[PDB]
């Protein structure tokens, strides 16, 4: 148990009651350092470990697709924690008021949470800390190398992050010890009432018939294991050569599970490393799941304004500002962008895939966010438009990967300066003709009418 994984947010009188794990990011029972450390703290005090998960007033900003995925996995997680003699409690309200009241009504001895770098979690922590006196710990249960330990500053490129992370990989890439067992209404009720509130906001194709297709990704820890095994056995060999072809789904499709913490990324990394495949495909996949995923936490953790023009690199701010007054080829409102009402059939196909499946191909994720920059009055409104559609419609959205990916596409964050254009300046450019050379755009457009 590496102590560099756990940080202290409040040092108080170490309480005399159950250690409470505040699940936020990692919604799984296996391979969870926050769950394995809380048990270790529990055993050192002879008190049973418990889990509390808060259902917040911020789900109504997303849709049914995200609400169902999370709650269905929780129903499976609740059963799993029961079989390990850990009781799971679910509260519906403000985490600051709900958690503070809970630790008092149950005589919590120690409080543990998993690590999110997002602004909304720092908001919740501010409230809880001001109303509790027991010690408050957090564990990075989502990154292979803990976010604060990998780097002490914000990195400007991946070629600088890849040595700093791989030099610490032997310290932190290791097997999970098992979760030894211990010595506010039903979830189905909450799913029922939540669906009703969100229902008249459901995305609808034309009229009546809804747009989302929930049969693409089953939620839960067990489904994620089947996904990862199917990727390694069937899709890992050709990852490095086919990841950039949207006509073929040769990606791991792990992001909906990764975002909700329904499978630990290190569990993925251990099995990839031990498996024989195309060595280049292994090299390409490991870079995405270790370098680019864990640098996204670094961007969000070390930039308080990660979702604004303020966090862009200086060369990109200077270039974009010099082109704010250029004429734009087209301008679309958010409502037009949502429905896929653009003059680009490649963009409209990309939007239609997101609406239908809640997951959009990683390659077109760059084209789709750069045309938003090309068709917006200012880069600021483009950042808002890109954030709005991503968080609303992506299964894996509302994630540090999303903001880092969007900041990469719009402001060149973790990228370099390129040849100047109008409107977009030095930012990397992706043309309609360029995508035709790399993959058969005809099938992708037809597949999503
Ligand atoms: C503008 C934009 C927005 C994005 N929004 C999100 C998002 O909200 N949530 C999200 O999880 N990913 C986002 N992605 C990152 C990336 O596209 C997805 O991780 C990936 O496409 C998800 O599908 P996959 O699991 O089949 O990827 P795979 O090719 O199978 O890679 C596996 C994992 O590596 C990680 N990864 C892969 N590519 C990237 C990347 N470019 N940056 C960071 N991590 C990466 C992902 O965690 C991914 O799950 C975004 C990318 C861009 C360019």
């Amino acid at each position: 148990m590496n102590p560099k994984r756990i940080r202290a947010l409040k040092s108080g009188k170490q309480g005399d009651g159950p250690v409470v794990y505040w699940m936020s990011r990692d919604q799984r029972a296996e391979d969870n350092w926050a769950l394995l450390f809380s048990r270790a703290i529990a055993k050192e005090a002879n008190v049973p470990v418990v889990v509390v998960f808060c259902l917040t007033d911020e789900f109504l900003e997303a849709g049914i697709r995200q609400y169902e995925f999370m709650l269905k996995g929780l129903q499976e997680l609740e059963v799993s924690l029961s079989r390990k003699k850990i009781p799971s409690f679910f509260l519906r309200g403000d985490p600051g008021e709900k958690i503070s009241r809970f630790v008092k009504d149950y005589n919590a001895g120690t409080l543990v949470t998993d690590f999110s770098p997002l602004r909304i979690k720092n908001q919740w922590i501010e409230k809880v800390i001001s109303g509790i006196s027991i010690p408050f710990f957090e564990v990075d249960a989502h990154n292979v190398v803990p976010c604060w330990e990998a780097s002490q500053k914000h990195e400007y490129a991946a070629h600088t992050f890849r040595p700093k992370l791989y030099a610490l990989l032997p310290e932190f890439l290791e097997e999970f010890p098992e979760l030894e067992p211990n010595s506010v209404e039903t979830l189905s009720d909450v799913l029922e009432t939540g669906v009703k509130a969100l229902l008249p906001e459901r995305a609808l194709l034309k009229n009546k018939d809804p747009l989302f297709e929930p049969w693409h990704f089953e939620p839960g820890e067990k489904a994620a294991k089947k996904v990862m095994e199917s990727f390694i056995a069937d899709r890992l060999d050709s990852y490095g050569a086919l990841r950039n072809d949207p006509t073929k789904n040769m990606l791991s499709n792990l992001s909906p599970y990764l975002h909700f913490g329904q499978i630990s990324s290190q569990r993925v990394v251990l099995e990839v490393e031990k498996a024989e495949s195309n060595p280049g495909s292994k090299k390409a996949f490991l870079d995405e799941i270790l370098i680019w995923k864990e640098i996204s936490d670094n961007f969000c953790y070390y930039n308080p304004g990660y979702d604004g023009f303020e966090s862009f690199p200086s060369w990109a701010k200077e270039s974009l500002n010099a082109h704010r007054n250029d004429v734009r080829s087209h301008i679309y409102t958010l409502e037009e962008f949502e429905a896929g009402k653009t003059h680009d059939p490649l963009w409209n196909a990309s939007q239609m895939e997101l609406l239908s499946t809640g997951k959009m191909h990683g390659y077109t994720r760059m084209y789709w966010a750069k045309k938003i920059l090309e068709w917006s009055e200012s880069p600021e409104k483009a950042l808002e438009i890109a954030i709005c559609l991503n968080d609303r419609y992506e299964l894996d959205g509302r994630d540090p990967n999303g903001y880092a990916g969007i900041a990469w596409s719009i402001g060149g964050v973790h990228d370099r300066a390129w040849g100047e254009r109008e409107v977009t300046g030095k930012i990397r450019y992706m043309s309609y003709e360029g995508c035709k050379r790399k993959f058969d755009v005809k099938l992708y457009i037809e597949k999503y009418s």
